[PDB]
């Protein structure tokens, strides 16, 4: 929009934003004890939010509402309303508040990126990191330096391996994905539609988004192609979970068109599924991506101008522009009679509804008013960073070289990822209070540290080589520190293959001939293809560290001593390097197609051969496995809906069965655990997939010889498939649930009876309508 | 359903229902104390309705669930939960209560029908009518004989003449039938989404039903087509302001289907129109009319079963069965994957947060269980079924004969509505305290009655014409009662005509030339052509008597001997008989059609000549009437929509104006006045209606000499119009203001500026789907 020469937004994937849509605004609190506000309504707190927010907004002009329908609301000086901040961020640690150069305030604890922190498969750690990134919002709000809602989490899913803001997901798996969102938005919020708003969450980016750029294919542009089954069954089910368990109180609408419509224009999406089938709060605000009513004009051409796109998305249900579309073209929709004056005030009575329920309009002793800048330094001294990366690296490849003999009195240390900042953080970060490179890791676990660049992260040049062979020969160890960062995986940027960059694995490979043992770490969110890596029986360990935030070093570092153990899985699919050449990326179909070359997308469906799968992960010990019940029997479809649902709103989430197993630590180290627990059925309509997550655990510190009983609860609904419609079914036949990838322990149920319904899925009759 | 031969319910207009669903149940509530819920969160009053409700119907099997989807829910004995009846019934008092035979609890007060209450022109009259049939429920809620949700009030509007149920609705014009729904639904509630509600409402029947049986098109088959611009300008209003106003908890859909749907299966009307454009309550239920549900399969055919109706209406969005589908089929469409478990509990789970939200579960010392027969008692002691009758019986033609002279000393009464019971009462009654015919007032006036039948309403004999003469000839004056009744106007029984039934007009005729001053009265709801009464200068005085409740004859004998004056108007128009033989009752189509032979539907697009006009009604004194100012000026579109709006929900809720005048009583008696204030305008598309009422008032004990001042707020919502796709629009242009039929003061105003959206209409891309 803000372009200063021809930009073709069906390519370029960055949106040019006004000033105004970008500008950070000083927080403060309406005066309900003697402002203009005082007497009247909104400051009335035997009133709900919905009743206050309207008197609120009924004392506007016309043209101070305008001024308060984007993100960037200016406030209303005549009533002492301040201006107000939609746009904050919490991806991974406070991201978009006010930063000051120096003292209080001037950084926030930065996790590791949601990637990682999902790998760690601690439900209760994610819930943790929400509390406490939670109350540093409060913090920064409290010193008049930010608002009180993020456009966080991101529960998109990692669906395609090149896509350059998958590292923000919980990978590609919606189970993952649904209970991730669960735990940050209900920490976010301070509980389960709780009395007083502690943050306001927003589940991002409804829907079908998943794609920056690859080949060309802006997101601003990209018209998505999606099965009503594949909507209902993958691309919807963290966003079903966000609004109807964890009472999400907003959510972002995406960039891209889904089967023909812009999703801040579909009414489909946000008044037919979200608002009419998926139990959003009555209070809650749909905000567009910041742009996205734009797009719905240009490059969509959904709308014939930008008045045009506002109409149309406010009349959806785009209740928050994050741009300027509202606040610039909304009075002229009005004048060309396309909307009314109260479907502009929709949206910013639901957006005041819930400042209400925060209890912005309540005074200095509202809950949450009393949290300081002592509050972000106790927090942060809690090193719940250093345990999220501790818990989330993954070990993919092992013998005995890892943790290191207390024979290794030295480490080469190379590689583009050793000496690294801002690297660690991803993206959507604020500044972190350190930075911890794998380099400092080392030098500070009093190993004799020799480093060595070696190579760039993306060089064609072994100038560097010589020094690094150099330091690894006359070392008893050698750490390579490789991978991928945002200079290969952003935002507006997806990758193009999914290799190892520039010549890293030539120098590996050159390391490898040493006589020395080696340690591959690649990093990055994105899986890199480390085939080579795998096959060289002289590449002694590989892991995975993903973005591990501000204390990564001392964390790498901690697991390859053996002062911690690893027990992290991969929560997405390694592909082989072909994979992202044989079918276009922008294919939404998950299903197994061979006449189009798509060989089946996720672990659910692929058809070839991961390098490493989807929930792979080593230990520093060894486990046995068992259970005491391998045949759960039989469970009546009719009987189990039709019996009582005490302590459910409905009857599929009951718990059909426990998956139960006794998990002994055989080897020789104390290790925490983790467990995925799959399904899979020729129940249903062919194509099967070959299984799907329905339950997860991390039990902690198994010492050796002692035994912990694992006990997943597997609800009636994560048994479901869907059937062509999009309805959620559950279907009579066979069912085996399986511990891990391996399958250690295998418990069968059947299903009897009739098919039965569990979801009704409504007919689209809008997108195609003439 | 229940048939015991083959029935055409294309023909056919009274559904055959199973016993279940017309069975009275006995009224009683759970034990929040010590029953099976009393340690469960339906009885914790700290959580919101909405969670009690959810957290209750969680607790049920699917087979007990089944059992509590139509009204006659057979409650959950495992659980304490007692049966409930949802069909309970308050048109115009108590009327589907659990009536016993005598003393306490026998009867309930009875006032006079919904078209005899609005020609009042009192909203605080409906209200307060209001609040009486609230108690009064309360009161049979407590004993155990009612529930606490009434099928109440009709605020569909009677377009048509003919219609055999117009006798319960305001009349033909959407303002007057928005505002009784207010007041009523207000009042029933007790208050606007009251922290307890009194007594549940439901707004009826939603949408486009105004028909029942006309030459054979059974209401239960009919497909009534009607534009987007006539069902939000006209069909859809009343419900507008009870669901977005009133906050009515309750609607019920039609029988009928509007553009191929029925009313139970129309996503665009439950889902698109009532919940995402008419801000219906979060909580609110849907009910289906009483066998509505079966219809949508038989006849209608939309459904090819009964289970696929169900699944059908419950999906589109209605809760609650009136009937047995729900019930015996419920299980069938679960059965076959149409519905899951969660669709049919959200119905259940609606009915019961209005449950929670009236203290159903809250025990004895909750709001409103206090109330007793002492407050049946003493509400119906306030004798405000005597006042609506005074205050709504209209004065149709006179010239001086009423209020009867001194001179008079015996009265010949005479004709078939003189000595009735029931008959007062119209439809959807219960048993009244006492029934006063016209005849019984009269012999309470101290006049000396002659009473003579003379005729039977609807006869073809002249055999006791001879006696009526004779008694006549003997009085100072004959007051003849007649017009219609429940046996030609009724629910399953739309009239094939609107003249004065059997000879009744030519007993008149004849009784007019006997030299004797002569009082007709026009009885029942629906209007009859009494073109022959007007032009008959020896048929001395008119009035239209509607039906008057249980004191209507000391009402009608009160205003006769001038003990009280009139000042009612028609709420509908009195067209001549060919109206009903030029074109088809079923042509919704309300603007005139020259191709189609229709003359234009209603006051407001009628291009014939009525015999008396919506709005008419006469006074027994005079009044001089007049403005400071006749022209209010100009405002602009946009500056008036974009101001604030602080008191209001939404800007067009504002007042634009108020038309005030100054009303001067010039004559001999105290009198009330009654106002009604049109706008005409040549704003937006042709073609233009003639007017329509945008505000209306009654002042009262006008002295003679004494002045009063007309202040009728004109607020900008009220003189919108509607374009071709249903939005409701300002537009710029000329209008005009006029008091009453004669337009005694005008005032004249300009809007300026750009057409502007008030209310956006959305597009139904579900009915065709
Ligand atoms: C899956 O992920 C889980 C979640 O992350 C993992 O569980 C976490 O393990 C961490 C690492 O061990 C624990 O971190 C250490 O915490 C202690 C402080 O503990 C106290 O406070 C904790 C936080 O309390 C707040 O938040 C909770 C949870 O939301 C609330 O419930 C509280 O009310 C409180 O809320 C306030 O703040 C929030 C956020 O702003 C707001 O939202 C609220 O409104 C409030 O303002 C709390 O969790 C602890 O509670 C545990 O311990 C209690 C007994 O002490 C017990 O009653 C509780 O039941 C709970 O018990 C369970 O957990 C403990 C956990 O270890 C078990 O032992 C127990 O048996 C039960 O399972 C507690 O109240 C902190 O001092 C540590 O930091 C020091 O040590 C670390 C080591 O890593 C160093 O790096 C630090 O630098 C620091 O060093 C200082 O102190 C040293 C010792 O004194 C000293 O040596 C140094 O010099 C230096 O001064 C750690 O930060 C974490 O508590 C725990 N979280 C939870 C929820 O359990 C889980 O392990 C993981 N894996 C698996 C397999 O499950
Ligand atoms: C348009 O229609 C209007 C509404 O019907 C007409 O106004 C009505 O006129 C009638 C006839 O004159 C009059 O009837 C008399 O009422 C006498 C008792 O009055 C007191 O109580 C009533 C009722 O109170 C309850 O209801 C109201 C709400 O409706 C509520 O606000 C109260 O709190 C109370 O609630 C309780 O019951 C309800 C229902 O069950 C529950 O919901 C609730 O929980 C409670 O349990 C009040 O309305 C009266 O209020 C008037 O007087 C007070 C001050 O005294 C004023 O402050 C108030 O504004 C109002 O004033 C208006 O009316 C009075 C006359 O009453 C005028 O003087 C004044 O100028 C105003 O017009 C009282 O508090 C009752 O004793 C009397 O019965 C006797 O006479 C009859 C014959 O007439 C005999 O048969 C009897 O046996 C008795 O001997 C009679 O019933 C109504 O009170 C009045 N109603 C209202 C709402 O104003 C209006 O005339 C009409 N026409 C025009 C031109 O406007
Ligand atoms: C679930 O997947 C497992 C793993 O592919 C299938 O395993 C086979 O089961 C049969 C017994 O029915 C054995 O004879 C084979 O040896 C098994 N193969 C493996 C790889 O273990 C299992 O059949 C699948 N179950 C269902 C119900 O779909
Ligand atoms: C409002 O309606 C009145 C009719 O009540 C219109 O007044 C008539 O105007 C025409 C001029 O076209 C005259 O021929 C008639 O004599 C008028 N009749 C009466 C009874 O006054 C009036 O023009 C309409 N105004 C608008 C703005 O539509
Ligand atoms: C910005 O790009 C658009 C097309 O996306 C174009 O129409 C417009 O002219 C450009 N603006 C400027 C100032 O170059
Ligand atoms: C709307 O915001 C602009 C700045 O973007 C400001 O100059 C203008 O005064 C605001 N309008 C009102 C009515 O406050
Ligand atoms: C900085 O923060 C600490 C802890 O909340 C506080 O004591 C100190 O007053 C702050 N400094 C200023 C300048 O406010
Ligand atoms: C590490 O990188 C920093 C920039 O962050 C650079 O200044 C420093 O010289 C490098 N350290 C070594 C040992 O080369
Ligand atoms: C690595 O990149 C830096 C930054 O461009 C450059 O100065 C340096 O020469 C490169 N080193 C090698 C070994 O290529
Ligand atoms: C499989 O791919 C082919 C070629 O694009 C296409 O014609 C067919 O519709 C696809 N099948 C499905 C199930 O989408
Ligand atoms: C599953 O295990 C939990 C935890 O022990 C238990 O409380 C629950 O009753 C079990 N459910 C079933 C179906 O066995
Ligand atoms: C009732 O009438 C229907 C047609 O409406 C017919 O199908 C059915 O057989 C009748 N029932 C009986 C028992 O005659
Ligand atoms: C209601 O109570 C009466 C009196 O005990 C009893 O005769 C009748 O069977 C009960 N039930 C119904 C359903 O009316
Ligand atoms: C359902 O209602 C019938 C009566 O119509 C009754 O016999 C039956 O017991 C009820 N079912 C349950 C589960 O209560
Ligand atoms: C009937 O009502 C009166 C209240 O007027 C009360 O005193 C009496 O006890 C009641 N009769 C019975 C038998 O309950
Ligand atoms: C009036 O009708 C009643 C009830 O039908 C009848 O019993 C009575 O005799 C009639 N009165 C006269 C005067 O005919
Ligand atoms: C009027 O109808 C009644 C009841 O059908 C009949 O008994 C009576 O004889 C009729 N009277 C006249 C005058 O027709
Ligand atoms: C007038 O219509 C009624 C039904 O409303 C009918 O009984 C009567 O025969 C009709 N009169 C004539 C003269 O056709
Ligand atoms: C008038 O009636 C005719 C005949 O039914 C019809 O074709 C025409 O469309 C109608 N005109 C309007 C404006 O509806
Ligand atoms: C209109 O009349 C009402 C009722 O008296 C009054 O409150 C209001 O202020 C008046 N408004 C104007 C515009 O005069
Ligand atoms: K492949
Ligand atoms: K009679
Ligand atoms: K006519
Ligand atoms: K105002």
């Amino acid at each position: 929009q803000a372009n200063t020469s021809y930009t073709d937004y069906n390519v370029e994937a960055n949106p040019d934003l006004f000033p105004l849509c970008l500008q950070h605004l000083n927080a403060s609190f309406p005066d309900c004890a003697s402002g203009p506000l005082s007497l009247t309504p909104v400051c009335d707190r035997s009133l709900s939010p919905k009743d206050r927010a309207t008197a609120l907004v009924s004392l506007f002009t016309f043209d101070e509402l305008v001024n308060n329908t984007g993100n960037t609301g200016l406030g209303v000086s005549r009533l002492g309303l301040p201006n107000y901040q939609v746009w904050g961020e919490a991806l991974h640690g406070v991201g978009r508040a006010n930063f000051v150069e120096s003292g209080n305030f001037s950084w926030a604890t930065s996790f590791p990126m949601p990637i990682t922190m999902m790998a760690a498969l601690n439900k209760t750690l994610i819930h943790q990191i929400g509390t406490i990134v939670s109350t540093q919002l409060r913090a920064f709000s409290n010193a008049g330096l930010g608002g009180v809602d993020v456009y966080s989490p991101n529960i998109n899913t990692f669906r395609h391996p090149v896509w350059g803001r998958g590292q923000e997901t919980p990978g590609e798996d919606a189970f993952l994905t649904s209970v991730y969102g669960y735990e940050y938005i209900t920490a976010l919020q301070g509980g389960v539609d709780p009395e007083t708003l502690k943050i306001i969450a927003t589940a991002k980016h409804y829907a079908g988004y998943d794609i920056e750029s690859w080949n060309n294919h802006s997101r601003l542009g990209n018209d998505m192609q999606i099965t009503q089954q594949e909507l209902s069954e993958y691309y919807t089910p963290p966003f079903i979970v966000a609004s109807r368990d964890a009472k999400v109180r907003s959510v972002m609408c995406s960039y891209n068109a889904v089967n023909g419509v812009p999703s801040c224009a579909n009414k489909f999406f946000l008044q037919t599924l979200l608002r009419d089938t998926f139990e959003f709060s009555e209070d809650g605000y749909v905000s567009g991506d910041c742009g996205a009513v734009y797009n719905v004009w240009n490059p969509h051409g959904y709308a014939s101008n930008e008045a045009a796109a506002s109409a149309d998305s406010i009349l959806a249900g785009t209740d928050i522009d994050c741009g300027t579309s509202y606040q610039w073209h909304s009075e002229d929709a009005f004048e060309d009679s396309l909307v009314s004056r109260s479907d502009i005030e929709r949206g910013v009575i639901r957006l005041y509804s819930n400042l209400v329920q925060a209890g912005y309009f309540d005074g200095e002793d509202a809950p949450y008013r009393d949290i300081t800048w002592d509050d972000v330094l106790s927090t942060d001294a809690w090193n719940i960073a250093y345990e999220a990366a501790v818990e989330g690296i993954v070990l993919l490849k092992n013998d005995e070289t890892l943790p290191l003999s207390k024979d290794i009195k030295s480490v080469a240390v190379i590689g583009p990822w050793a000496n690294v900042t801002e690297e660690l953080q991803g993206n959507y970060f604020g500044p972190a209070p350190y930075l911890i490179s794998p380099l400092t890791g080392f030098r500070d676990s009093g190993l004799d540290v020799h480093y060595a660049l070696g190579t760039n992260l993306t060089s064609h040049s072994t100038s560097g080589f010589e020094e690094a062979l150099t330091a690894a020969k006359q070392a008893d160890a050698i750490i390579f520190a490789g991978g991928i960062d945002n200079t290969i995986e952003a935002e507006a940027m997806d990758r193009e293959n999914i290799t190892w960059p520039g010549n890293q694995l030539d120098l590996i490979s050159k390391l490898s001939e040493l006589g020395k043992p080696l340690v591959v770490l690649q990093m990055g969110g994105g899986q890199v293809d480390s085939s080579s890596l795998k096959d060289n029986d002289n590449v002694n360990a590989l892991i995975w560290g993903g973005y591990p935030g501000q204390s990564g070093g001392h964390a790498l570092a901690d697991i390859i001593t053996g002062k911690r153990a690893p027990a992290g899985r991969l929560v997405t699919t390694q592909y082989p390097a072909e994979y992202a050449e044989v079918f276009p990326a922008i294919d939404m179909n998950l299903r197994p197609n061979e006449t189009s070359g798509n060989p089946g997308q996720t672990y659910m469906w692929y058809t070839g051969t991961p390098v490493y799968e989807f929930g792979h992960g080593l230990f520093y010990t060894t486990f046995e496995e068992s259970t005491e019940t391998t045949d759960a029997g039989s469970f009546n479809i009719q009987t189990v809906l039709t019996t009582p649902h005490s302590g459910y709103e409905h009857a599929q989430q009951k718990t059909l069965l426990n998956f139960t197993a006794t998990v002994k630590n055989t080897g020789e180290r104390e290790s925490d655990y983790t467990a995925l627990v799959y399904v899979n059925t020729t129940a249903g309509p062919a194509p099967y997939p070959k299984k799907w997550v329905v339950g997860f655990d991390r039990l902690g510190g198994l010492e050796p010889g002692d035994s912990q009983t694992l006990t997943v609860p597997v609800t009636v609904e994560s048994v479901a498939r869907t059937d062509e419609q999009g309805n959620r079914v559950l279907y009579p036949g066979s069912y085996e649930l399986a511990l891990n990838n391996e399958r250690s322990v295998v418990v069968k149920f059947e299903l009897k009876g009739e098919e039965a319904v569990i979801l009704s899925w409504p007919e689209d009759t809008t997108s195609d309508f003439v």
